[PDB]
């Protein structure tokens, strides 16, 4: 069996009535399912457990995952091994704790509104790998560290330091967390997971096998900040964001890295370093996106490669083979560095 | 009025008539202080809400803290601006839900019981700045960034690729951690704040006026880590492991940087560049400290200053004068760095 614990955020404000009526017909399919559990409210939050075959819960869960009277649904618990249930006699119990009124549950219904809004902060700190290795049913703090083969991400914006030279620091901020979420956005729905970020830079990764889909959200990114370049209000310093892409390939470590009362779950690995440093030469090759030999012979898709150049650092005492892809987007990204390198009068005139 | 709201962990199983018996004394202390509040039990987690004057709450809340009958204690909310209280007629209630039984309470004693343990999951991916601001009254997404005066830290660990190369991904995983416990527990201490960790390196900041502290930490880091080598069993790795370390000083923005869905409270800035090209040099200059001109003049002891070089990088097309402190643990920990150019041997034979 399979029990799961999410909670949620109403869209829009709902009456106790409707709240019922949710109830009273969630009660009905999970009685003509065998899936049993509890719904409560308290303050425009939803709380529910339910359980029963992992095959139904799924589809129950991913039926309220597309209702539109909540948002902000977050999975706390999956526990997919469970052999009892915990709400054997309620087919959907509902508890409507704002009309409660009881001696003892007063002092816990400002305990769970405080742990409630305490999580929900936590949770704006919280790398989304977290959660999704939380909604795969595991705990990630017992993951043990693993050597895998991932493809890395790393980018950043071009002549960044002349934005945080010319700019009103609200402004800076601005501009850098409209570029996060581009990139955040994109490599997460091709698959990937963004794992940090330092300064202005973004680092990334994709499963080994995935060079295709590190390439297209690559493609994918340097096309979004073009329509949002063309798309800026006169005098937006938003006008003249441009980002470097590198791509690399390699086996790294992935696990919980820190220290005793701090972790990310993330790598470790030469391959984060051979991206860092390929996205740092995106200047001096005037291309917007690089990426190794060993990306590009992986991908397996027919996309216009060309080579650039045969460069070194580290290390292994290797030179190492570099590419992009030649077409419309990726040159005119690549004369965006050119752009980049005098925006300090334009930035410093808004 | 303050009103103040933690979680805690039993550091020892402890009966219905132990809690009672803190309720009931805490009650008394309560009564005579005019401190109201709540005090809730549930499967060795304590919930406690306190609320009273400023003055008296923060000594109240001292002794909880050093009291060793629960450990890990976590302020969820501190409201510093009360002007009425939430549970008038209870100097401190006790609540002991693993006695309740009652129909109601049931379902909500499994809902906080999940809750709780995911907090406790977020926390421990939780940057340490975010808990500090949250105990000192605030709500830490609506800081607003600012630009401020930082030292900023910078370290890594020498050779770092050597110990992936040659050693189980386990005991890698191990050594990066120790490494980070050690910068961490330091720099904490010294009154800087770790605020992210890349790779084997640690980012670190400092007040503006607090050179040395920053330079105090990194003296400490190195001594500590001097002890760690001179104490680990034969074969371990930890024996050779060395850090390196660079300081740097400048105006940054600090703030809530990241996606819509992840953000870090963090640093921006030339100066973060700064300290972490200093450090990169440790290597050639031979010096496992080095600071620049800024934090060398901003400092007001009497450290035993070296002028090592006058080196270049960037972007504001100067060259900056570079420092380090000419002490015994100093030089052991730079002869340190030559020593670390050669361990592969001593590694792979663990
Ligand atoms: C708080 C909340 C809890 C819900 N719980 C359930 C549930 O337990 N079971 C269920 O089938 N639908 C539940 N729903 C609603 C589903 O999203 C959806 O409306 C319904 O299951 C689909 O019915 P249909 O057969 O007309 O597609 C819940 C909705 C909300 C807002
Ligand atoms: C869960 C828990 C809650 C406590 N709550 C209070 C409290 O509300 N007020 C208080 O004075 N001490 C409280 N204490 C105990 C204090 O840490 C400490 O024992 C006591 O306040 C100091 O008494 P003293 O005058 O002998 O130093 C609590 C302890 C625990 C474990």
């Amino acid at each position: 069996m399979k029990r799961l614990t999410y909670i949620s955020k109403f869209s829009r404000p709902l009456s106790g009535d409707e709240i019922e009526a949710i109830g009273r017909i969630s009660s009905q399919k999970n009685q003509q399912a065998n899936v049993t559990g509890v719904l409560l409210c308290l303050d425009g939050i939803f709380f529910q457990i339910l359980e029963g075959e992992a095959e139904k819960i799924d589809r129950i869960y991913e039926r309220i995952l597309a209702d539109e009277r909540h948002t902000d649904i977050l999975c706390l618990k999956s526990e997919v091994e469970v052999q009892e249930r915990m709400f054997p006699d309620w087919s959907m119990q509902t508890i409507n704790l704002d009309e409660n009124t009881d001696f003892l549950i007063r002092p816990i219904k400002v305990l769970l509104q405080t742990l409630t809004e305490s999580h929900r902060i936590l949770e704006k700190y919280t790398q989304p790998s977290i959660f999704k290795i939380i909604s795969q049913g595991t705990n990630p703090l017992n993951i043990r560290p693993k050597a895998v083969e991932k493809i890395v991400f790393f980018s950043d914006i071009v002549s960044f330091s002349t934005f945080a030279e010319k700019l009103p620091v609200e402004e800076v901020v601005s501009v850098v967390n409209s570029y996060f979420s581009v990139c955040t956005a994109i490599i997460t729905r091709q698959g990937g997971e963004v794992t940090k970020f330092i300064g202005d830079c973004v680092m990334a990764y994709f499963d080994g096998d995935c060079a295709d889909q590190a390439i297209q959200a690559s493609l994918d990114i340097l096309m979004e900040l073009e329509i949002l370049r063309n798309s800026a209000p006169e005098g937006s310093p938003l006008r003249v964001l441009y980002s470097g892409i590198g791509l690399a390939k390699g086996k790294v470590i992935e696990g919980n890295i820190g220290s005793e009362l701090k972790r990310d779950y993330t790598i470790l690995g030469d391959a984060v370093n051979v991206a860092a440093r390929l996205e740092a030469l995106t200047r001096q090759l005037s291309q917007a996106l690089v990426f190794s030999s060993e990306v590009k012979n992986s991908a397996t898709k027919s996309w216009n490669f060309i080579w650039l150049t045969d460069s070194e650092l580290k290390g292994k005492s290797e030179s190492i083979d570099i590419y992009s892809i030649d077409n419309e987007m990726t040159r005119k990204s690549s004369g965006g560095l050119e752009i980049a390198r005098n925006i300090g009068h334009y930035l410093e005139r808004v």
